[PDB]
Formats: structure tokens, C-alpha cells, sequence
């Protein structure tokens, strides 16, 4: 099955993604096929599934920017049906916004079929144009229709993936305890990652003995992380990721705090240093406490 | 011998504290007799005592608003002789900004020597006008003019003192581990604490969860305390206390963070729940781990 996460929705036929226009909450928005840059946050085409209870394989889809559902217009089974962001909850009866998502012929990409009516996401005549028409249409679960086919391009991590990649890091101390605050989080690009701490103010924060020294700057970052997700998303359910580490030197002779983020394939961690904003493979430390 | 920490340091005849006149960085600055308010921040009045190396129980004083120095003027051993802000460092070897301080008769007070002069810190006529004249003077270390017999009221504690309050608090899980992050901190009264906290923005900020729930809020405040600590005194070499916990609740079902403090009297905790700013002795959850 799909895992609870947030995904990038990514047509298998042309390199459009699944799009809130213009992000919108409004009721009755349109959901469209739009191009996407690689590596960004692509701030309208996010989208948080959420798994329901005692309904295999069948989530919601929230907006992760819109805080609003993927929702097909009057649950009508008719080819061509509107589907459109509107106002619903993450566990809802409402068979509009109720999604079985399961594998395609190619094993690969995805089905996306209404609960209610049976019929499929479709790309409307696979118009890779910018704003092209999303409805649910007629099909079925094997043919090869690319119209219909989506790969759910994984951009979230949870909490037992976050530590699976900490634990296959070669820089962690013998005594070392992890601390875990939430459940999913979202991957940053590292160029969003950099954009946050410009953000934040640290880079003209001077270094000060104790008043404003490396324990500072790391905490500073992560609480500059989670203010950036709360005020940039309407959606509930997720956090982002950012850790901090205390780390001690090969010595054993100093001590150090710094962040980390993970890799694109969400298999590894890198080291941020919240001093210069630089990322690094190996910060000359190893780390016996992190809390993310 | 005077423990390294920040002091307020009070006249033990009149209710008059040591103060560098309208906290001014400039050179020359007049240190005088004014009165002060109890559990407030007393702006002017704080001064970091660093213990000097191979010198028996003698100290720079750095007044922690300013960041500049107690300065006996030219380092003269005539009575009347001015004190004054002075820039300087904490390891000097300029003698009109090193004191020797240690027990006058009473056992209680301190007697503060110039440790070039040998003349002693003086408030002159015991004024017990805001703004009167402080002077080296000379004197004795047994004899007991209250015009040079001065209290030093603790207002920081080391990472020691605050470990063995935490260590004697009975709301501790079986499981806790602690990370010290900084060696001397300056204890905030509850007022001030509270301050920092409403001009944090979080009294404003909504439970949403996991994107803002509760350790986005005790994060978020650790890191308001931090940054007020480095914008609002000149001084380095000390942090102020604020901690984050993580608990548990005696079912072992339900996980809680929060902040906590420290009592007026340095010996006890106090936990504070940055959701409502409330301070309670029991927030109904066993900290299985804290940072500080
Ligand atoms: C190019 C075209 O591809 C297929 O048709 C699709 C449509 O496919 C879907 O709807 C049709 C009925 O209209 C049928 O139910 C099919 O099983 C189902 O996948 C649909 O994707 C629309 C909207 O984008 O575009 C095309 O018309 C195929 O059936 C056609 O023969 C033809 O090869
Ligand atoms: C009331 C007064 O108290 C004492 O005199 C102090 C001064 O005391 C100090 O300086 C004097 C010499 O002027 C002497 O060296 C003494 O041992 C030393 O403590 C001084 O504190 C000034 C400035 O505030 O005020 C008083 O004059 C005492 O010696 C006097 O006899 C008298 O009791
Ligand atoms: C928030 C907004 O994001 C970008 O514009 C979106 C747009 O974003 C996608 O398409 C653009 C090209 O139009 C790029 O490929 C981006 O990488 C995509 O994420 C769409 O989502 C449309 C339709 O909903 O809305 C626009 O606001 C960006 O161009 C803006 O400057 C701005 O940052
Ligand atoms: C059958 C119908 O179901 C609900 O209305 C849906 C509607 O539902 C969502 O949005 C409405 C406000 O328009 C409410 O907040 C619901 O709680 C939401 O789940 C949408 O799905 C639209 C668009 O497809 O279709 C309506 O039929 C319900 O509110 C109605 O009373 C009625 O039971
Ligand atoms: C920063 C400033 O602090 C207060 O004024 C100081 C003053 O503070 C002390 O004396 C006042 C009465 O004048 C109260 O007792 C305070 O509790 C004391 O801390 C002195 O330090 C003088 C001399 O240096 O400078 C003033 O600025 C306060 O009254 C101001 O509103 C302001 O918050
Ligand atoms: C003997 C004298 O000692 C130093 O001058 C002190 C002076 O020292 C401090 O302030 C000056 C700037 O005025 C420098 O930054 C020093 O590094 C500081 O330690 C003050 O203590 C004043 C007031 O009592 O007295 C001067 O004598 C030194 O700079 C001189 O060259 C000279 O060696
Ligand atoms: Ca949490
Ligand atoms: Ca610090
Ligand atoms: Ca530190
Ligand atoms: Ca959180
Ligand atoms: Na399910
Ligand atoms: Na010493």
C-alpha cells in the first residue's frame, strides 16, 4: 500500500504534476496538470495522504499549502467530472474526497479512483499545457492509459525512516540518544534549507562565549524551521524536518551543536553548521544527542 | 572564596546597590549607590565576577549590561578616589580593574579591595541617595564600617547547581537523561520570564498538530530566551536559564514538552507550559530527558 506521506503527484505520460490552481482554499478551485522544477518546493502540488481506517488502500488528499481536499465535483461518475480542492476533514465519510490509490500495469506509477463513483484521475487527453483539465473518467485498474497513470513521488519521511538513516551515519558517538518529537515530516531541498536560516537572521549573528554560542545557533535554526511550517502550510498532520545534534570531537576533548537535514533519496543525513550555512558530509564531530 | 557568577551587589548599610550610572559603555562612567527593586531585572546593578588564575580571591567585574569594567580611576590609593565603567577583559593584568573580594567581619558581607591600591570599595558617607558617590578608600578587612561592607546576591547558577535542582525534583522519569549545553546562567524572575515569553509571539500561536504542537512552542521559547539573553547585555562568559523537557505520564501513554525555570532561591525547578504560560510544580508528566 501507499504510505501516509506527502507526495509531488507526477503524470507517467508528460512531466505534469497534480496542482491546486494558484493554491487557493476557495471551495470548488480546479485541480490541473502544470509543470514542476525538480528539487524546490513546488509550493501548490503537494499533497498529504492520509491513510483510513478499516478501508484498504482508500486515503484523503489534503492540499499541503491550500489546507483543502481533492474532491470530485458531486461525486458524479460521469467522464469529465470537475476534480477540485474543497473544504473537508482528514478522516471524512464524504466519498467525494475518499481515494483508493494502488499500483498500475506498470508496477510503477499509480491509480488514483474516486471511492464513490469507481472513475479515475485523468489527464485529459494527456495536455501536458499548463492549467490542462484534471476529471475523474471511466477505466479500469490494468490497461496502460498514461492519462491515468501518477507516480507518487515521495517528499516526506517518517519518524522510523529518520532514524534509520541517523543510525546508518558513520559520525555517531558510542553513547549516543535520539530524541524523536513528531511522526512525518517534509524533506527540504537544501536550497530552502538555506533560504530559512538567510531567513532566520543567524547569518549575522556573532559568535559569543556561552550568551550566544553553538547551542544557540542550532536551536535558533530549528525554531526558525518550525515557524517557516507552520506559517507557510494550512494542512495539519506533518512536520518539517530539521534536526539539532550535540557532537564531541575524536579527542573527546570538545564539544559542538549543529543541525542536520537528509539526503534527496531520504537514505542519509547531512550536516548543517548554522555558523556559516555551510552542509558537510563530516562536521569533525561525533554526535551523542540529537532531537528532531 | 566568591563563587564565578553574576552578582547584585547591596550595601550592607543602606539599601543601596553597586550601579554603573545609566549603564553608559562609555570610559569613565560613574559607579554609584542607587536603589533597586527585588526579583526585577535591576539593568544597571548585574555584575560578572571572573576569578583571576594564581591569584587567590581576586576577580574582574564586568557589569553585564555594558560589557565594561569596575575601573578604580588611575589605580589611586588616595581616599575619594573615583570608580568607574572602563573598557577592558575578563583575564586583565591592568590592575585598576582587579578586586580582591572575600569575607569582612560579619562572615556575611564581602569587603571589596583594589587589588593594586589595597584601598577598598567605598560608599561614601554610607549616602543612601540614587546616584551617590562610590570611592576607593582606605580601610581594613576586619573593621566593621558598613560603608565598605557590601553583599553579594547571587543571581546566576552553574550547570552544577542546576543539575542537583533538577536531580531533587520528584516529578523525574526512571529513564531521564540531561544535556548541558552552558556552564553559568542567569536565573530570570518569573515576571521576566513571563515578559519574554508574551514578546516571543507564542501566547498568539495556535496548537496545530505536529506542523506547531508542543515542542514547536517549548523550542520556540528557548530559543525567545536565548536570543533576548544576547540583545540585551554586552557581557559574554554566562547564558541565561531557560530548559526544555520532554515526559511522560504515569499511564506511559501520553508524551509532553515544556519549559522550566528555576526558584528565587536557586535550590528547585519550576515547570512552565508555553501553551498558556502557566508555572506549576507538577505539569502532570516525568521528564525523560531536558536540555539547559
Ligand atoms: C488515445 C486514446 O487512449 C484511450 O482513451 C483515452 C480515454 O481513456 C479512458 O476513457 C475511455 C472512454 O472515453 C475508456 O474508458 C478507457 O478505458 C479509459 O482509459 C481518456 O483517458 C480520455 C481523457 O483523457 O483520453 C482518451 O480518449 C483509449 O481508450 C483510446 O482508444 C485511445 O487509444
Ligand atoms: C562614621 C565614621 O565611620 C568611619 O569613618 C568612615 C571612613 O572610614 C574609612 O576611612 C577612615 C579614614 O577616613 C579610616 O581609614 C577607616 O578605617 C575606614 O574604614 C570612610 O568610610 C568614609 C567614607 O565613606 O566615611 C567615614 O568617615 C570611622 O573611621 C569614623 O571614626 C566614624 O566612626
Ligand atoms: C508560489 C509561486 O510558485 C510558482 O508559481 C506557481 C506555479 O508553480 C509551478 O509552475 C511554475 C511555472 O508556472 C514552476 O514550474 C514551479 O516550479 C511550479 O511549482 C503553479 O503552481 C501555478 C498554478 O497553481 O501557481 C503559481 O503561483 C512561482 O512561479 C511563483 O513565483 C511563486 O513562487
Ligand atoms: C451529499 C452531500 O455531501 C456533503 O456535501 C458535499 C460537499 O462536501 C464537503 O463540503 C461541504 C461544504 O460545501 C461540507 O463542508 C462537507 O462537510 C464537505 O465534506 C462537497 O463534496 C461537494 C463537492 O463535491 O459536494 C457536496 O454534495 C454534505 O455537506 C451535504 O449536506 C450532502 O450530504
Ligand atoms: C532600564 C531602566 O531601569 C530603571 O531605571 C534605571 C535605574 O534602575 C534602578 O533604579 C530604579 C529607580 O530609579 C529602580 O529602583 C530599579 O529597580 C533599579 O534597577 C538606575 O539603574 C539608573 C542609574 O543607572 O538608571 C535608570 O535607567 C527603570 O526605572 C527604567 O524605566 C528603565 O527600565
Ligand atoms: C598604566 C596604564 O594602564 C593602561 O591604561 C589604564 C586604563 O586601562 C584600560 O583602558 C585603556 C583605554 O583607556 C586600555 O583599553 C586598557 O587596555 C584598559 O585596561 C584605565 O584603567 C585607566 C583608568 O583607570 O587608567 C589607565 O592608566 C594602559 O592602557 C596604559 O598604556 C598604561 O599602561
Ligand atoms: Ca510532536
Ligand atoms: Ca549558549
Ligand atoms: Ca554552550
Ligand atoms: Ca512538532
Ligand atoms: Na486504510
Ligand atoms: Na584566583
Amino acid at each position: 500500500s501507499l504510505r501516509r506521506g506527502i507526495y509531488h503527484i507526477e503524470n507517467a505520460g508528460v512531466p505534469s504534476a497534480i496542482d491546486l490552481k494558484d493554491g487557493s482554499s476557495s471551495d470548488g478551485t480546479p485541480i490541473v496538470g502544470w509543470q514542476f522544477t525538480p528539487d524546490t518546493i513546488n509550493w501548490h502540488q503537494l499533497w498529504l495522504a492520509e491513510p483510513i481506517p478499516n478501508v484498504a488502500d482508500t486515503f484523503t488528499l489534503c492540499n499541503l499549502f491550500s489546507g483543502t481536499y481533492m474532491d470530485l465535483y458531486n461525486g458524479s461518475s460521469e467522464a469529465g467530472t470537475a476534480v477540485n480542492g474543497w473544504q473537508g476533514t482528514a478522516f471524512t465519510t464524504n466519498p467525494h474526497q475518499l481515494w483508493t490509490i494502488k499500483k498500475s500495469s506498470d508496477g510503477t506509477s499509480y491509480k488514483i479512483q474516486n471511492y464513490g463513483s469507481k472513475t479515475f484521475v485523468d489527464l485529459v487527453n494527456g495536455d501536458s499545457s499548463d492549467g490542462a483539465k484534471i476529471a475523474g473518467w471511466t477505466g479500469t485498474w490494468d490497461e496502460g492509459n498514461p492519462h491515468q497513470k501518477w507516480y507518487f513521488n515521495r517528499m516526506s519521511v517518517s519518524s522510523a525512516e529518520a532514524q534509520a538513516a541517523i543510525a546508518r551515519n558513520p559520525h555517531i558517538h558510542g553513547t549516543y540518544r535520539g530524541y524523536i518529537l513528531d511522526g512525518e515530516y517534509l524533506v527540504l531541498p537544501n536550497a530552502t534549507f538555506t533560504q530559512i536560516w538567510k531567513d532566520s537572521g543567524l547569518p549575522g549573528s556573532k559568535q559569543r562565549e556561552q550568551i550566544y554560542d553553538c547551542d544557540d545557533f542550532a536551536i535558533a535554526m530549528k525554531a526558525a524551521v518550525g515557524k517557516w511550517g507552520a506559517d507557510s502550510w494550512k494542512a495539519n498532520g506533518f512536520a518539517i524536518f530539521c534536526g539539532v545534534m550535540l557532537g564531541v570531537n575524536k579527542a573527546g576533548d570538545a564539544a559542538h551543536a549543529y543541525n542536520f537535514t537528509l539526503t534527496k533519496d531520504h537514505a542519509d543525513i547531512v550536516f548543517f553548521e548554522p555558523w556559516n550555512g555551510g552542509y558537510l558530509n563530516d562536521i569533525g564531530y561525533d554526535s551523542y544527542m540529537a532531537f528532531y
